[PDB]
């Protein structure tokens, strides 16, 4: 039987006897995602070029405005905004959302895949909402996932019930459930990182990559793929298995990717799908943040691959 | 003044006072590309999943391109990645052009929603013989027009002709390709290199050395960034827009490369050269290779001219 | 604040503290409506005409399948089906839906406006579900309305809270709330019926229409509009006021339109908008049906107009 | 074999060995129609209602005006929306004159009634500097005419010397697909279409003609009645199903109500190319010689047997 994102979430929500607030939040976010997809695919671009005589900004505005008007949120953290946005009292609900509204858009000029990343926390205190309510470890996530605007648009949603993938059908503007309760391959054959920084790699990363090209057990060398857009590389990792790395380098000693709205949501999806996500020293989801924009190293993907990296890492202490 | 692909092509065609056959071919191709784009973006996928109670995209894309080109009355020989032999257009529909195309390049990994694309190269039939597979065995130098549609974050058609390279964005709201970048030229030198480094164990020594220079520059310059989507159209388009170098080179296990000369390497080589870039096998310009088999493979290193020249110096150093 | 059909319904649902089942039904119906709209606008018709080398049945299948899979329905009555459809046990919910999946489609060759009409009842007995569960007077309606596939696609939804109109934005597949709590004009200036059959008119219809064209006082004659598609004519009546008639005559003593999925839903929309809908003898919503396909006369619209018709009607009684 | 509007027109153009200018005009017009369709169907209306925190008839006029200007195929443009003829600037001037109604019927678009775009295309006949007078040609001089109907689906009906062809807009690919070729209207229909609200003002010929449709003297079946009130919708039904459409003069409209240049003439041309008829009562619509670009005309059009029967009634009343 066919299923849609809205109906699936309503069915899980009624099952759990929740109040509906998370459903209202996720439905609003889905509306924003469909609007981002439409603009990213350049619907209406003829009007900008004069037929009748910004994208990261628009995407941020869509997510902010839909989440605010959902009555489900109180604190909103975005890659685009220096400080947390505090929802005004009349529109406040109980959830905190950290999101990247158009990840990868710095290279959208070459039509690279881009995406929207989000993580949802429940506000724990009766204190007035503030930026500090977003300073939770990824372990506290109630839901996370991403929309990938690739060759097609897909929303990947991870909750306690598992990871589910929904294809946007542009003919009807509906997210169709196409992959249920997805689990990542135990071990893959693709590794994904920017080898342009080889001169800056930690010795553990250098050794691990060497194992991928010259395997010690005489297995076949891994293929390499690096789109340079996190959502595209991570989604490929989920679908085909393998490993994605953005480790520390000379320009980024704490990594480059952002803990709150890049690393934690992807770590949560990976773990809910039976994969792993590590900084090298600990699970991404266990890092306790002190800055809503702080960076974190991330190595994620199939469990055997991440475990193999951790073995190399531990060898170098 | 706003411009669309159709209007751009009709105006160039009236300027050149051609008969309209190439315009008819290109318009038919654009219609196929719009239909491929619609399917790649999964319009109607709800019906496959039972909303009311089927082909793979690469098969459907081949059918779309084949049928629109046959019915254009502009073509006589059609070479597709999908078909072992050239398709000969039936007599009542024959025009003067030969088209080699890859209808959905990169589709092997479309399960992960990677960018995919359509690549095409257009020749004029040279012989007065009955049309045959031999009419497709022309060097890339003979191309009349070539380019690609990239189904990425948006859909773009890049079209190269004698007048240069022009980029048209598909507006899905109205099904028109809007001219957005005119007479584009590639950067003289870039800062990105693009190849599958997972197979480093098999690299030719010149490739190994060149990549080492990009990561560990001898002149204290900044190391290049690396990008490899693994879908030729996505990687080549990034090379065009940002500059830099793309490599799918020969090695000991693959002395002729992996990519296909007629409908992958030649069209991209032609786009690159019309944009002021370069495209080499290592031994010669891709566009100068004279094919003997419509599916033969060719190595390709292409992109910003300084980057390709630097690669060629390393290649020559290793003989 | 922007509002969508889904958000509007969930909000009314949490206000009313319902279980969510009616929201699940309405979300499912909206998905079917978007899919009908897409097919009605001929998305994909190029494939039927050979680019790569029924509509009423499809519309019925979309509504049937989306409602069955909603888990909110137990008995489904459609203009397209001779008998009531009984939902299989594992998918049964508490609601009964009567619908016309593509009203007006008999003339769709000329691209006339078409529409989907629906009325939703609560199943009243604990008996095994059967056709009798749909034999409720329109007074028992929980929700009713229609989708108009006209120059744009609009969903008009009537419930206890009133009548609200939602415009389908095809770029994102969301029904946008554009007219809230709408009320019909007290008196209009348009009459709508097929005057070609004047020779069969009941004498009261003949006189009433004659008064619209040749007013006895010095008022302006009414304009005439008759699309011949019920959803188009009723929606114009709602928007501009006036009167719509498909009355009884000697050859058709029960009228021609169908009570369960044409007359009752429109009568309910009209009454919730402050309009009226009569058979001539009684309110449409008070007719107790004995046949799921039974016909009913209907005269509906602005109350002053319907009351004036009833004055002429009794005069010939 | 599948066929599209662009491909059909290029093929007819190469057959006739024209210069391509009319094709350039028609392709530009079709681009405008697709953009009007997108806006009429309310794509993007969520942004207008604040999802991120022109009137349709004005936008439609701007789309057609701008695409026709930039086509280099036109010199004088007459629109329902513009008091005076628009003169194309010298560097963009081509040889054709276009009269159009960019969004016919939009006064009631509040009720989502079908709306449409109507157009008629002339060759500029005079060598004078382009002016409003270049649009004052009788409909007989039309080179091409037709309409887009934004109804349950979007359809473009194009009439030329080769006949009338109907193209369905496939929104999935933004392409007009040829679905009805060389269309001909039924010799006689069973539907009449007019606003009977003006019955008190009808001239005796119309009153009698309508009486014949309801109470046939030969005891045949009465005609059904349909009146959307949007000309493109009513005329297209007449083309597809046959029958007759009337908008005669009345007291509010003593010279008729519909506009000669960009409503009556294009529809009259489509009807005649489809084997139908279009009369003012006194003469063929296409034979009226206009003096004012916004002048009105009575019109009775449709199946030839139906219009001929009307004209017989008209003659009887002198
Ligand atoms: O939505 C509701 N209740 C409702 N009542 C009526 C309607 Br209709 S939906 N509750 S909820 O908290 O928002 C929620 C949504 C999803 C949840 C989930 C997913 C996996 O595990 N739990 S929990
Ligand atoms: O299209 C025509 N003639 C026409 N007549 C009327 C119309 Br309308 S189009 N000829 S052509 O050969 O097909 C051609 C198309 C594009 C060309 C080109 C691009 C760059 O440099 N030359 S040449
Ligand atoms: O939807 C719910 N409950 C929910 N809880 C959480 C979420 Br999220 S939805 N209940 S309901 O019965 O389906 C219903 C829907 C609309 C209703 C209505 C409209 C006007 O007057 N009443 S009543
Ligand atoms: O388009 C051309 N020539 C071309 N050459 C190459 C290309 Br490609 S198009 N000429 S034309 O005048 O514009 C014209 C268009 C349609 C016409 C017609 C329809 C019915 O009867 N005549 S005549």
């Amino acid at each position: 039987d066919v299923n849609t994102l809205t109906r699936f979430v309503m069915e899980e929500g009624r099952k759990a006897r929740g109040t509906g607030e998370l459903t209202q939040l996720l439905n609003s976010l889905c509306t924003a995602v469909k609007a981002i997809s439409s603009a990213v695919r350049k619907a209406g671009i003829a009007h900008l070029y004069g037929i009748a005589g910004k994208l990261d900004v628009l995407s941020n505005d869509l997510v902010m405005n839909m989440l605010k008007s959902s009555f489900a949120t109180c604190v909103l953290v975005s890659e685009e905004d220096k400080h947390a946005i505090i929802v005004e009292p009349e529109k406040r609900g109980k959830y905190v959302v950290c999101f990247d509204p158009l990840d990868g858009s710095s290279n959208i000029d070459c039509l690279v895949s881009v995406g929207t990343i989000f993580g949802i926390y429940r506000k724990k205190s009766t204190d007035e909402p503030s930026e500090k309510d977003a300073l939770q470890p990824g372990r506290n996530l109630v839901a996370a996932g991403y929309a990938l605007y690739g060759s097609a648009t897909m929303l990947v949603l991870a909750m306690d019930c598992g990871v589910n993938c929904f294809m946007l059908d542009p003919a009807i503007g509906e997210f169709i459930l196409v992959d249920k309760d997805v689990k990542i391959k135990k071990k893959g054959k693709i590794y994904s990182l920017n080898e342009g920084y080889a001169k800056d790699f930690d010795p553990a990363v250098t050794e691990y990559i060497q194992r991928k090209k010259f395997p010690p057990d005489n297995s076949a060398p891994y293929g390499a793929r690096y789109v340079g857009s996190m959502v595209a590389d991570v989604h490929r990792t989920l679908v085909y298995g393998g490993i994605f790395l953005y480790p520390a380098n000379k320009k980024s000693p704490n990594g480059k990717l952002r803990l709150l709205y890049e690393c934690n949501p992807m770590a949560y999806v990976m773990e809910k799908a039976g994969g792993m996500a590590t900084t090298g020293k600990e699970a991404v989801l266990d890092v306790i943040p002190t800055d809503i924009h702080q960076r974190a190293p991330v190595i994620l993907g199939s469990p055997d691959d991440v475990l193999e990296f951790l073995k190399v890492y531990e060898k170098h202490s």
